[PDB]
């Protein structure tokens, strides 16, 4: 902590214009097919989004219950890092310690609660339910851990905590709803140039002597108030600061319209030697399912084992025009997966022949090469009914 955060919080120089303000109603799948979720969005009203949030007088304490006290939570010491020593019990008591009495500066930005009752209490925007790689790609009988359980998040921050510049794991995109309080964001776009600066910055030790926002040409500091829903696209480098005690509900997802950046970031994580602890769980296994789903949804030719096919069929019994976004995306998924050394192709377990799959994708990618953008804008993803 060499640079003055206060300065970075009050100078009016991060005036870039990256964020697009819109109405939740306008946020549908045709929008994603049209823009490819390349812009960070802010919805002042939750109207049209299809989200559901607890009675707003909900408090951290109300959270220490639903999840479960004595339920170890990863808590970071915004003055250095880690200290996940505590559970909700110790934490809740910390949240309510008047600022001055407050000894440490703690932040909880990892509580993933889909396990707890809190789940059916919180609901993400329906558009995100349409493109989420998990709900839509991973075999459903495996989520009814052997499935990426990194979907719903509950961040709880105190006045003063600051999360330094980073790009969310796996190049995931993220949605946040400020339930109580507010947050200040510094946004930097995944410009090839910026993404280089950022990687070199993580190698030099992410010094903390340099404010990354000052290293780039254009940065936008945004302010999220109570009630806003925030969407950050895959790849963006951002830093966050909690001006006051805030409670946020959100999540990190993967979709099929910005696959190249998603892989772009995984490879940064690979070169930056990020510990396998903080890696998106089952990244490549997921990728294999994405392809198998595409081939099956477009071609009706399944590539899962008979067993898996049976479950998918049981559960149920209870041409096509792609955007360039997906065509270029599938291309990367194919090339990426092929450049993986044999022992580490992480072929999921529900897949018969990966080669037959890969062969079928390459053929699929050439037959569909000429897709009409207009005709592609179907308003609904081709991969549906997980
Ligand atoms: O609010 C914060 O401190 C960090 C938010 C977060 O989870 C992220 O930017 O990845
Ligand atoms: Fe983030």
């Amino acid at each position: 902590r060499t640079f003055d955060l206060e300065e970075k919080l009050h100078t009016n120089k991060y005036n870039a214009n990256f964020v697009t303000f819109m109405e939740g109603k306008d946020f549908n799948v045709e929008y994603i097919q049209r823009g490819g979720l390349r812009d960070p969005l802010i919805f002042k009203n939750s109207d049209g989004l299809g989200i559901k949030m607890p009675d707003p007088d909900f408090t951290v304490n109300d959270v220490k219950m639903c999840v479960g006290s004595r339920r170890m939570v990863d808590v970071m010491d915004v003055n250095t890092q880690k200290g996940i020593e505590m559970t909700m019990a110790q934490w809740t008591r910390y949240y309510e310690t008047p600022e001055e009495e407050r000894e440490k500066l703690y932040n909880v930005i990892s509580l993933e609660f889909s396990h707890t009752r809190l789940e059916n209490m919180v609901q993400r925007p329906s558009t995100v339910d349409f493109i989420d790689w998990v709900d839509n790609m991973w075999p459903r009988h495996l989520k009814e851990m052997q499935y990426p359980k990194v979907q719903k998040y509950c961040l709880m921050s105190v006045r003063g905590c600051y999360t330094d510049f980073h790009v969310d794991f796996g190049g995931t995109s993220v949605w946040y709803h400020i339930h109580q309080g507010g947050k200040v964001f510094w946004l930097i776009p995944p410009t090839a140039h910026n993404l280089e600066l950022y990687e070199n910055w993580l190698l030099s030790g992410s010094q903390g002597d340099i404010f990354l926002g000052d290293r780039v040409s254009d940065c936008q500091r945004i302010e999220l108030k109570q009630g806003y829903t925030f969407v950050i696209p895959s790849g963006w480098i951002h830093a966050v600061y909690t001006p006051t005690d805030t409670l946020v509900f959100g999540g990190n997802f993967l979709h099929s319209f910005n696959i190249p950046m998603q892989l772009k970031i995984y490879n940064i994580e690979d070169r930056t030697r990020v510990p396998n602890k903080f890696r998106y769980p089952f990244y490549y296994e997921m990728c294999w399912y994405v392809l198998e789903r595409y081939v099956y949804c477009i071609t009706n030719r399944s590539h899962l084992t008979k067993e898996f096919q049976k479950e998918s069929l049981s559960m149920d019994l209870e041409q096509v025009h792609l955007t360039h976004f997906e065509l270029e995306g599938l291309r990367c998924l194919v090339d990426k997966l092929e450049s993986l050394p044999l022992h580490k192709k992480c072929v999921p377990t529900g897949i018969e022949d990966e080669d037959a799959l890969i062969a079928d994708v390459k053929i699929l990618l050439e037959e569909l090469a000429n897709s009409d953008p207009k005709l592609a804008l179907t308003g609904v993803p081709i991969v549906q009914w997980p």
